[PDB]
């Protein structure tokens, strides 16, 4: 079994928003979705979300990189897209995942576009760059809604280190070091934290916690 909101921590509201998607994949049978743009900054659990998403409903994660788009080799792009969604339409109900970001873009389009009653395909699109909330995928009929996924809260800090610390089998008063690690960890994204807790599991089952710490400050420089 894959990745499942067990295993993303914190981010509560947005695990509320992309609920309704959870529930269509479900029994696809209001207005009928289309999909969602994750929006935010980098490492905050954007692709993690959507393959719980994915998990939740109990149906395929099928993704695209946004670097198989940006137009190097003619028609390439167009013709993966093309393919994406012809499998996509094949395995449904299921998850497109476009992964972070014209032929390529048009094609995308076009496919959403073409995107009917009878599809049952959800697009899941993230983003580093907020001007695609000005631009043609969130226009009426194409993706729905958006959701900012920002860094984590110092409560979802605490709720990253303990579900990190426990991953790797250091369950043992993983309670007890989540509040300071949480505390000293501002403006650390998920994966900074992961960074660290697995940093800190290469060098029995509880946190060597002063090198956490160590950690957490060489990082706090440059991650
Ligand atoms: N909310 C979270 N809960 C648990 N781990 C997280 C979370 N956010 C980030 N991470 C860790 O950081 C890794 C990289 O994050 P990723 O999903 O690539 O984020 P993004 O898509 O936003 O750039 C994740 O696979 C996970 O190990």
């Amino acid at each position: 079994m894959g990745v499942s909101f067990k295993d993303v921590a914190g981010m509560h509201e947005a695990k509320l928003e992309v609920r309704e998607f959870v529930d269509y994949l479900k029994s696809p049978e209001a207005k009928v979705p289309k999909g969602a743009l994750l929006l935010g900054p980098p490492g905050c659990g954007k692709t993690l979300l959507a393959k719980a998403v994915a998990t939740e409903a109990q149906v395929p994660f099928l993704a695209m990189a946004g670097a198989e788009f940006v137009e190097v080799i003619g028609g390439l792009g167009a013709a993966r897209v093309r393919s994406l969604f012809k499998e996509a339409r094949a395995r449904a109900p299921c998850i497109v995942y476009i992964d972070e970001i014209e032929q390529t873009l048009n094609q995308l389009l076009v496919e959403m576009d073409g995107m009917g009653t009878t599809d049952h395909v959800i697009v899941l699109a993230s983003t580093n760059r907020a001007d695609i909330l000005d631009g043609a995928l969130m226009r009426p009929g194409r993706l729905d809604r958006h959701v900012f996924i920002d860094l984590p809260t110092l409560q979802e800090r605490r709720e990253i280190f303990e579900q990190h610390l426990k991953s790797l089998k250091l369950t043992q008063s993983s309670t007890f070091y989540s509040q300071r690690l949480a505390e000293l960890t501002p403006g650390f994204s998920g994966a900074d934290i992961a960074n660290i807790c697995n940093e800190a599991a290469l060098h029995v089952h509880t946190l060597n916690f002063e090198y956490a710490v160590e950690r957490v400050l060489a990082g706090t420089a440059k991650k």
